[PDB]
C-alpha cells in the first residue's frame, strides 16, 4: 500500500479548507507551505506548487465493499459528482468495483472506489473515518516503457510485454493500482487531459519513487 504520497497544488489555502471540511480537522494537518491529509493507512502531503503551474492528479480512495452508496452520497456533499456518458458512477468489471468522482479546488479528480471482492465488508455506517487507503494514483510519465521497467526493477507486478506506451496501464493488484500512462489522454469523468506533474511516493514495503517535473520515473 501507499504509506506516503507527496503532491503539489497551486491552491493551498482553498485545498486546506476543502479537505478540512471534507475529512475533519482530526485527519488534516496544516504545516509550513504544505498540509497533510490522512486517508486510512495512506497519507498525502500537498505542497505549494511552483508559480506558473497548476498541478493536478487522479487519486482514488479505497472504501469498503458495502459502503458505495453511502460513500457516493457523502462525496456529493462536497461538490457536484462528475459524470461520464451521462452516468454519475461507474462499474469497472476489471476491478469488480464501483466508483464515483468529484473535483477538488485544484482540479484533482478524486474518486471513491468500492472494490466488491477486493475490499472488506465493514458492518458499520460509512463516514469520513472509514476511508481505507489510496487505491489509485496516476503515474503520468514522459517514458512509459522506462517507467514500467523501473517499476518492475522495484519489485512491482509488471508484465513488460503487455505495456502500452500510448495508453493507460494498470500496475498492481489487490486494492492498489498505479495508473501508468502518457500525458495527453483525457481522464474519464473529467474535461482534463493528463499532464505531467511531479510527485513522490513511499510504499509500505519501503520502496521510494518519484516523478520529476519533466515526467521521469525514478526509484
Ligand atoms: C480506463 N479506466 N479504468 C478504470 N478507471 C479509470 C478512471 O478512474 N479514470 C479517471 C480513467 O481515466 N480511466 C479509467
Ligand atoms: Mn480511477
Amino acid at each position: 500500500s501507499i504509506k506516503q504520497l507527496t503532491l503539489y497544488t497551486a491552491e493551498l489555502d482553498r485545498m486546506l479548507a476543502f479537505y478540512t471540511n471534507m475529512l475533519g480537522a482530526q485527519h488534516v494537518h496544516e504545516q509550513a507551505d504544505a498540509f497533510t491529509i490522512q486517508l486510512g493507512v495512506s497519507q498525502i502531503q500537498f505542497r505549494a506548487a511552483a508559480d506558473g503551474t497548476k498541478p493536478f492528479y487522479h487519486i482514488a480512495i479505497n472504501i469498503a465493499a458495502n459502503h458505495f452508496q453511502e460513500g457516493k452520497a457523502w462525496l456529493s456533499g462536497f461538490g457536484e459528482l462528475l459524470t461520464e456518458n451521462d452516468e454519475d458512477q461507474a462499474y469497472f468489471p476489471f476491478f469488480n468495483a464501483y466508483s464515483c468522482y468529484v473535483e477538488d479546488p485544484s482540479g484533482n479528480i478524486i474518486e471513491l472506489i468500492s472494490r466488491q471482492q477486493a475490499a472488506p465488508v465493514l458492518d458499520k455506517p460509512f463516514s469520513a473515518d472509514q476511508l481505507l487507503s489510496i487505491g489509485e494514483i496516476n503515474i503520468t510519465t514522459s517514458d512509459v516503457e522506462q517507467a514500467a521497467t523501473r517499476l518492475k526493477q522495484a519489485e512491482l507486478p509488471v508484465k513488460l510485454d503487455q505495456i502500452e506506451p500510448a495508453g493507460l496501464n494498470f500496475i498492481g493488484d489487490q486494492d492498489l493500482f498505479l495508473l501508468l500512462g502518457p500525458p495527453g489522454r483525457r481522464w474519464l469523468f473529467s474535461e482534463r487531459v493528463a499532464v505531467i506533474y511531479p510527485l513522490q511516493m513511499e510504499l509500505d514495503n519501503g520502496v521510494s519513487l518519484a516523478i520529476t517535473e519533466t515526467g521521469e520515473l525514478v526509484i
